[PDB]
């Protein structure tokens, strides 16, 4: 029994690592419960509790998750090659670490359509924690749900197509949610 | 396997320390196992690196000296942050980011007694930073508090005295790392260097 208690922010990485890993089980055929629970009291971080607590980040414990699910998303389930990819998820999350997404998305946007010019996913050539924690910051630019940000996807054609391979990716272990995806259509209103 | 760690100005005394613990534990492995894939670290001076390292593999990635020991503990098993229950282990792991958020983006300085002050109540009832062994946390703070507990720079002479809880567990973690640190010569060089 893990709790993990979120406030205006959901843990939307931390939610569908926790999703890809009740899918493996089902599939595979003790299993550890992790909740989700909403407390009002938490401001826009995420406070753990293991059954004492701790204070971490919806892009931190996910790292935390996928190593206690095996969720072979950060841990790989050679070493020098999991330990450089450890790194490069660490170097998206220096990226976008206390920059304003909105204010800064054509930087970032820039950088990125970039990256995928040539590359297939973010990181190596499978899905790996740094696709879904920047699909997650890219979703409100690139999902088309919003039609104020049509502009995103067309004229970074790249990312578009990414984002799709993300997208279908995780349809699987996302899209039945409704709870993740209804945090989706709030943080977008 | 070789890994090159470039730094500027900053010395990576973390990543160091855990290299040494590992080297330290292959000198008492080969020595009592005589009937039967090293990696070596290497912690080379570079002008064109400003306060983070530089990491090449041997492509290379931009880390800091306080997240990248975390990595090289995961390579080389030295059971400080990656033990060698599980639920247990992923607790600690959320506590070693709680002290790296407690001095992300703080000026030591400034904010020197105030994170005085909360070091030294988690030490007044606890042994160890974290759980009642020797673990990353220990060593990343411990070097954090190093210019104000060793007792080289005159002016910092207060804070041994005024936080005794700190001053106790920091003579702990001095003795337990002098078998690994103490002889090193080139990180005490950058200690005296840094503390000026
Ligand atoms: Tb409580
Ligand atoms: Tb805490
Ligand atoms: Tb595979
Ligand atoms: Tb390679
Ligand atoms: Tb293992
Ligand atoms: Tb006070
Ligand atoms: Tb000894």
């Amino acid at each position: 029994k893990i709790n993990i208690y979120y406030g205006k922010n959901y843990p939307f990485l931390c939610r569908t690592v926790f999703n890809i890993y009740q899918n493996n089980i089902k599939k595979k055929t003790k299993e550890i419960c992790v909740n989700f629970i909403n407390d009002k009291t938490v401001v826009e971080d995420i406070k753990v509790e293991f059954v004492n607590s701790v204070t971490s980040s919806d892009k931190i414990f996910a790292i935390n998750l996928d190593f206690l699910l095996k969720t072979n998303l950060y841990y790989f389930t050679n070493i020098i090659t999991n330990v450089f990819f450890q790194a490069q998820y660490n170097e998206w999350i220096d990226f976008l670490r206390n920059k304003d997404i909105e204010k800064n998305i054509i930087p970032i946007c820039e950088h990125i359509n970039k990256h995928l010019y040539l590359n297939t996913f973010l990181s190596f050539h499978y899905l790996t924690l740094s696709d879904i924690y920047i699909y997650y910051e890219m979703h409100k630019y690139f999902s088309g749900n919003i039609t104020t940000n049509l502009k995103y996807p067309k004229q970074y054609k790249n990312i578009n197509r990414w984002f799709r391979l993300i997208k279908a990716l995780l349809h699987d272990h996302v899209a039945t949610d409704a709870e993740l995806i209804q945090n989706l259509k709030v943080k977008e209103k």
